[PDB]
């Protein structure tokens, strides 16, 4: 996980041709303090923890993972004109680490200060696993007077990740047919839900629940939060009540289940009085629920946390996902189940409240 994307940035660090075949298996020469200051250097943060590296390193990880996944290189190699691309690849790769995860009253400065929110730009691009495409939503794309090609985003104007690639990346793509630039506030239900069910992975899309809009921020959010249990990276979505949240995986859920009448959803609803015997509990239940799941359809089941902020065992819903332990005893990463919670944001009443 920590060693792909280090084998891919060090060699970007200085600027050399990368067609040569990498994920060698082996460990290459390397050494700890180079790659550590170059995941510090790119990561944007000037102060950062040693999770957030961590998240970084798990994010690259996975999208490479996409990468290698679909025929992209293959593809190179056949048609012996598309190599650039990897470069805008691993740019974009930052921009959207940085739209991911780099955060940052006298007591609620860590908590209530929230530096972005979701009325800034989500660059959002995914490698589908079960197809062979890619997919973009949350972005467009405007060609510049340099010869290369910006990113601006709906509602206003931005001037995001200046010279990124030449012209015969564009027409390598254009040539595959792959959707750019599509703009989501005018399309039709049935394409809307085919292009999310590519970008999930679903195959064989069935409509759940007509009645769900699902407008372009709901891509963004659906998606992020597929991408966020899909590389590893906890889910802890900060969004009010007032936010539709549990609609949303429920959403998602029914999706990624597809046909079947199983228990996919576990809704656990986090309280002041959950004590952390509550916690265990319901987990290792839907943890047992997770390994009957994944054994009989092979498919992954998710337990929700509803709230999970106003509990004094926020610490145990951080233990579960962080560092993959319940109650002391370790996780089985190939178990199978995405644990994501939902905690509320912090603010002070108006003084006249």
């Amino acid at each position: 996980a920590f060693q792909r994307p280090y084998q891919y940035l060090k060699r970007f660090h200085q600027q050399q041709n990368l067609d040569t075949f990498q994920y060698e298996k082996g460990s290459v020469e390397g050494s700890p303090e180079e790659c550590l200051q170059h995941f510090l250097i790119y990561c944007g943060l000037i102060n950062p923890s040693w999770s957030e590296l961590r998240n970084f390193a798990w994010f690259l990880n996975c999208q490479l993972k996409d990468c290698e996944a679909s025929i992209f290189c293959k593809s190179a190699f056949t048609g012996d004109t598309l190599r650039g691309f990897k470069n805008f690849v691993v740019t974009f790769m930052i921009l959207m680490a940085r739209d991911f995860a780099t955060p940052t009253e006298e007591d609620l400065a860590p908590f209530s200060l929230r530096k972005r929110w979701e009325s800034e730009p989500h660059p959002y691009v995914f490698f589908n696993g079960d197809h062979m495409t890619m997919t973009f939503i949350g972005f467009h794309l405007e060609t510049n007077n340099n010869g290369y090609v910006d990113a601006i985003n709906p509602s206003n104007g931005k001037v995001i990740k200046k010279d990124v690639m030449t012209k015969e990346l564009f027409d390598g793509l254009r040539l595959q047919r792959v959707p750019f630039n599509i703009d989501f506030d005018n399309l039709p239900r049935y394409e809307k839900l085919e292009r999310l069910c590519l970008a999930l992975g679903i195959e064989w899309p069935i409509d759940p629940d007509e009645t769900y809009e699902l407008t372009t921020d709901n891509m963004l959010k659906i998606l992020a939060i597929e991408m966020r249990f899909r590389c590893g990276i906890p889910v802890i979505i900060m969004g009010e009540t007032g936010c539709g949240k549990t609609r949303l995986i429920k959403f998602l859920s029914d999706l990624k289940r597809g046909s079947v009448e199983a228990e996919t959803m576990k809704l656990v609803k986090v309280h002041g009085g959950t004590t952390p015997s509550m916690i265990y509990s319901k987990v290792k239940e839907a943890e047992r629920t997770a390994f009957s799941n994944k054994a009989q359809h092979k498919l992954d089941t998710i337990l929700f946390f509803d709230e999970a902020n106003t509990t004094e065992a926020v610490s145990c819903i951080k233990e579960i996902l962080c560092d993959r332990t319940v109650d002391g005893e370790h996780l089985h990463e190939d178990s199978g189940l995405h644990i994501i919670a939902a905690c509320n944001p912090y603010r002070k009443h108006s003084q006249e409240m």
